[PDB]
């Protein structure tokens, strides 16, 4: 099944679960609150979708026509968010499903954004950089002229097929053509380079978010008692950006990586694998094929014995066929939909915890929200507070020193910070604020999801709990908005 | 086949015909003129397509979701034009094809508009007036928030499933919600009632358009010689298939100029009378009760009237009435396509085989678009036509007549009175209004377009294939507009 | 001298002449009306001057910097008007002087426009059409971003070094980038092709204007009595579009072209020269050299014996040296400033009428005004009125016929129009309206100039009369506007 | 030589130095990296120059015409910044040079602003306050109508010939006439009074910035080893050559940190006292009457103080005080260019010959720009700094101290009172205000810019030639934005 059917079924199950509690526990008459559940019918379909067909010039003087799509799901929050994907396999159904997923993903982590998606039916490898720039600029103009690019309307973001260069082109085009009089013309897109208004810590956002999401659940006694846990052993399937950063952060906190797999052959080592050496080997030449101090493991690493499995790889790696054969007890969905609904039932039968992808990989969205806020503030974070905070800390330490010296009759110096504190003070930067905000958001969302799961007497079915929480959050806004006209 | 295939084939045939002339004797290099023909492949696809799903609340406290579509084809003329259809059988393909047709229809009659189409998947029979009004308000707001309703962007028009009431609702919504600061907020739609800014003569626009289209071609001796007829009206015979507003007005206007209507058809049984049928009596009978069934002085003709012997046939009815099956059986030598797409390409080939003149629907029924353009201009002018000129023209005419009278009196020693206008001219002077100006403009446009189409057909050595001539003319105009604008940006 | 000093001296003399009469008989206090003449010193200087320096990328991957200037003289009328020149010898002084001249030229013919001028320091012969288009687009963007291109602010027009292609590019740029939401985005520039929103009869505007200007003065008995004239003989120097059209219309109206000059050798024929044959010969190959039925005249045609001389050619053809040697009683300044002030005094000494260039060549400005009005109306002229007028004419003729038939017992047919009337009815178009309006404007301006010249006891010094009229017209607007606060 | 040629030469030398390293591996095709250096030639010229001539009515019923100029250099950052000058010597060249300098000055201290300058050829001493106000209003309106005043476009700042009254008038005019619908209409100008939206600590901005700039370099042991001095202000002495705002504040802040002033100069006779001079007493004496002439406990030094033996010299005075003639006679090893370009290019060679450090004026006197940036941010935030955080911080501090007290009492178990802060910390808590935040941000910006300049100077193997290092750093920063922007077509 495709993602469209999966998300439709997930939303239907969530609505069916939540409606019974929603009718009574939240309403004010005539028992017609069930007739109000038509609000749930409003949320499901996508509000807007637009199809574009525009020409470009091409370097050899021949004209070409390019097709694109842009879907906006919900306008219950004014600014919409979503990525742009350059691929020949794009379609209206895919962008609609991804836009629908985006609203729930944003609502889970309490980000006041809508949902949107964009796709251009193009092959990046078949074009020159000049042609790509022309395509991006024309696409930006076409979206702007119909109200789909505005800083207070819709804020596009990069995807796996595009990069910060395209975002820089989009921002320049919008700020030079349409948003000339707008004071916030540079907040119309996210993912820009630092020189163009980007934010620090954007590269390692998703891996850090995945690490925090795993840490929040792994430290709860109630779930570990059910799972029989609490050292740490994890296996990552995929060595992209997300997998690399997730492995780095997990290993930094005292976890051992047993196996690493990719599209080609895998790697296995009981003693553990150093993330830095593996990264250097991968950057040196091609893939990790031939890494020293590592054995060429045969077969799928999914069945390998480990405490944590991170399938940060291609679509629906886990299916009903290989579901009963896995040995990992905790699965952290690093990618979008690595498991099939049948596999979910199989895992739930044998009490296998599955952390939903709707919550785990929202670090990128959170950092995009932070970058949008920074662009609106017209100033980097912490520029006006670092020196003042340092002075306050030194004053506090001196106060403690003087108070202690005034009680015990000479040599007492509490004013010396620790080595880590001294490094934190000296190397203060903007990315510290971003990381702290990301950790806070992940912790709060994990707590909310746990409470929602407890409320509805759900077990290890965290996906349904997250969907129910998102549906409740959206329904509250629709209900209290009054519905215009 | 569906209309999408027919319009795609027509455009492909027109482009193939025109490219040969368009490459060589058009412009100023390196023989890259065959490489700039890519401009043509820019014209074919639609530029923008949008689909909406919006909620309303029913009268019984229940909620519902309504789906709609809006397609804009070309932006070479930034005011886009198109109708809105309320029907449960709408689809993206239909609105795309209709917008593509509207672009060429506007280009043929030299109307500086683009092409657009809108459809709402709702049947009007299952809703009350309040629910319909709420649906129109929400649809207008949704289109406004995305840039599809603006007076300088897109001007919707009524269709067969909607009326002036919906247009009034849309105009009020736009003028009260989004276009509050716009001085031309009431020019966002056409077809409004006269009290809301409508134009006179809008009801009978298509009938006059069809009548003028037939009259222009029927007076050309070159084509009459080919068809073996006599030029001009009089002693002519025409049969109308369908008795809507278009057919009724066309029959009235044809009978006014000395034509005899022999048969009138409809969904139910038909009519036949060699002596002719009076349009006024038939209209009164139809308005009295139900259909024209049982009309006095009318033999209940049996069988399809399409094969009846007549000089002119007007298929103003449902789509593709004429097919390859009944093509070799018709007896009419001139066919005037009142409606959109009443014939199939095989039927057109059969007619060309037996030199049967077919007036294209792309040009014949374009009077409504012209009158909508005039209404848009009137809304922009903030004044009705002729308000500041009628009395001045009357004074000038009287001064001219008095001058002639005095000059004639200066030559002869009795009393001459040339200052007396004719009865027709006196009635014209007394009853001066806006509809006279509207009808004169419509006639002028229909004459110019017909002359241009005939010249284009002569240029490309085409015979009675006026459809391809019209398509070639429209493609030439659109290509010129693109080419002289610099294209690249 | 330079034209900056020329226009400064002309304005100073005009203001000196006006001041005395203006003070006494214009207002209803303390005799301090003479202190209000500071209003005059407000009119003289230019209001705004802008200098632009923008980059482009050449065809061979090279970057270049292009400089330009735009001067706006007066804002007493909101829409400013002026040409754009592409030349390597442009300067701030030249554009300022031309902008100052434009205000008076517009005010003479009662056109509610200001004055402006633009220059770009580029040689058009060293650039590819793609490079020229890029330069035009960037220049339009730079002018738009600072408020110098708006349809209600400033409307550029073509010049000798630019054509309709540049104005098509300008209109496309403004309608696609800045004036997207403007309903009159295509009225921001004048001179566009007919397909892009141009007007008919624009090509032959200046020739008709010159012909009408000459005709209006040549039919005034008072001036011809002073000159002792009143068939017609004229000599034109220069064979541009202006000279060609002027010769065509003059020959059509019964005048004889004795000689024709150009940059190369001249042409002389006592029997006259046919404009059509000469135009065909010139278009066939190169110049008019070798034209049959044309003696190769040797020497300067300026001293040739003719009743009318039209110096529609290069700058400053008449000076104090050759002034006494001319034999033309009437000189019609087709071009901008072909006569020196000393030559003006010499001509005034021996009764030589000099029709000012300020009034003679305003046909282009008038037709530009008409095109701007047409673009604002969103419809061509006469589309809704031709059929109604034809019906009214036929009804009037039929009424006369029927009235004449009531007096006599066979058949009278007044319904038949004359051949010229029938041709006029059949070939009705927009150019007829444009030419009619141009003729009306020229006649009214000529009458106003004659009245102003008579009022101030001026003789054949029509230049000062025109300057006085323009100064009075501008001063009236400033005086009644309240001079703001 | 005028500043135009000096800045042209500085930019040319910086570009020539940076080109070789920039073409190389520092940036990532057919070896066209050397051919893209046209980007550099894009940066040098000014983008926009505007000249105005507007009328006013004088007090005695007479009209006058006033001319002015406004130059904008770079638009790589949308908000442009620059001062407005009132003097009858302004010209296009001067405003162009100052606007060009402003871009580099802003880029050095990492302030996202462009460069601009305005000059009105007027004499303030010959006009009544009413006439000056009318001139300011008309000038503001003229700049507004052409897009030169906008809060997101261009933000003017005061200068030596204009005060806060003019900027209050400008802000009132913009908020009342053009920016009526703008929510940030009061952010269109800086330097306003506090009651009109000004910021605290604006008066002493430049002196504090100069002090911080000197202090950053003084404590760097690597440079003091070359100069042969010792780090710290302990035994240092300074000679100020001016008594403006900059000179008044700089010496007060230096004395506050243990620096002794041995001499003070001005446009008149000097003062010499080895024991030191009190800034407060001298300021009070000057404010009491006239100049510092006749100050008690101050020997009336005769001669040029530029040659006086001192550790550091601060020439905050008129143009180009230091020249080639004076260069060999200076006994100060460190020169802090407090003013705007007081050193000729020739004298720099002599200073480099015998190891005399010259802190560039581009970086030293940039504190005013930073404080203007902070004021612009405050106007955008619609709230003063620290209003919602001052009370929370003291609660946090008291909770921390109480926690320490409780832990210490638990460990031992009579009474320990760590809760008491120090006297300076208690005074800081009691008198918390916005100027503390402003000064903290200024110090942070100066420290970061000094570190960046040192790193850039070390990178290109430059010695004590800090001016070229600063210019190279600014050029690199601007080129980064131009290169990564893609250059719109």
């Amino acid at each position: 099944p495709n993602f469209f059917k999966m998300v439709e079924g997930f939303f239907d199950r969530g609505a069916s679960i939540v409606e019974d509690k929603l009718v009574e526990d939240l309403r004010t008459e005539e028992q017609k609150r069930n007739r109000v559940r038509g609000i749930l019918r409003i949320i499901k379909p996508c509000n807007h979708v637009l199809s574009l067909s525009f020409p470009i010039r091409r370097d050899d003087g021949s004209w070409e026509v390019i097709e694109g799509y842009r879907a906006q799901h919900s306008q219950h929050r004014t600014p919409c968010k979503g990525g742009i994907r350059y691929s020949t396999d794009v379609s209206v159904d895919e962008v609609k499903a991804l836009a629908s997923l985006m609203t729930y993903k944003c609502a889970v982590v309490d980000v006041p954004f809508g949902g949107a998606k964009a796709g251009v039916k193009i092959n990046p490898k078949n074009y020159t950089d000049n042609e790509l720039e022309k395509i991006t600029r024309r696409f930006t103009m076409e979206l702007a002229k119909k109200g789909f690019i505005g800083p207070g309307i819709d804020v596009p973001a990069p995807d796996m097929s595009t990069g910060e260069r395209e975002m820089s082109w989009i921002a320049d085009t919008y700020a030079s053509t349409i948003g000339h009089y707008d004071i916030n013309a540079h907040a119309c897109v996210t993912g820009k380079p630092i020189s163009q208004g980007g934010i620090h810590g954007r590269i390692s956002a998703t891996g850090r978010g995945v690490f925090h999401g795993i840490e929040n659940f792994i430290n709860e006694a109630s779930y570990m008692s059910i799972l029989g846990m609490t050292d740490k052993t994890f296996v990552v399937q995929g060595f992209g950006n997300v997998g690399l950063h997730s492995m780095r952060y997990l290993h930094r906190f005292g976890a051992k990586c047993i196996a690493v797999g990719e599209s080609d052959g895998s790697i296995w080592n009981p003693d553990g694998i150093d993330p830095k050496e593996l990264e250097d080997f991968k950057l040196q030449h091609g893939s990790i094929l031939g890494f020293p101090k590592a054995k060429p493991y045969e077969g799928s690493i999914l069945e390998a014995d480990c405490d944590i499995l991170i399938p940060a790889a291609s679509e629906k790696q886990l299916t009903k066929s290989n579901a009963p054969r896995v040995k990992a007890k905790i699965i952290a969905e690093g990618a979008n939909g690595p498991t099939t609904p049948e596999a979910d039932k199989i895992f739930l039968e044998r009490n296998i915890m599955v952390i939903p992808d709707l919550y785990l990989n929202a670090g990128g969205v959170t950092v995009s929200y932070f970058e949008w806020l920074k662009n609106l503030n017209h100033v980097s974070y912490g520029r006006l507070t670092f020196k003042y905070e340092r002075d306050s800390n030194y004053h506090l330490l001196m106060s403690v020193q003087e108070s202690l010296e005034r009680k015990f009759g000479g040599g007492t110096i509490p004013i010396v910070p620790t080595a880590e504190f001294q490094d934190r003070i000296s190397g203060a930067s903007e990315k510290d604020i971003v990381h702290s905000g990301l950790a806070y958001t992940m912790e709060r969302s994990a707590r909310q999801i746990m409470r929602t799961a407890m409320k509805y007497n759900l077990g290890l079915d965290l996906r349904t709990a997250a969907y129910v929480n998102a549906i409740e959050k959206v329904f509250k806004v629709y209900n209290e908005a009054g519905v215009t006209f």
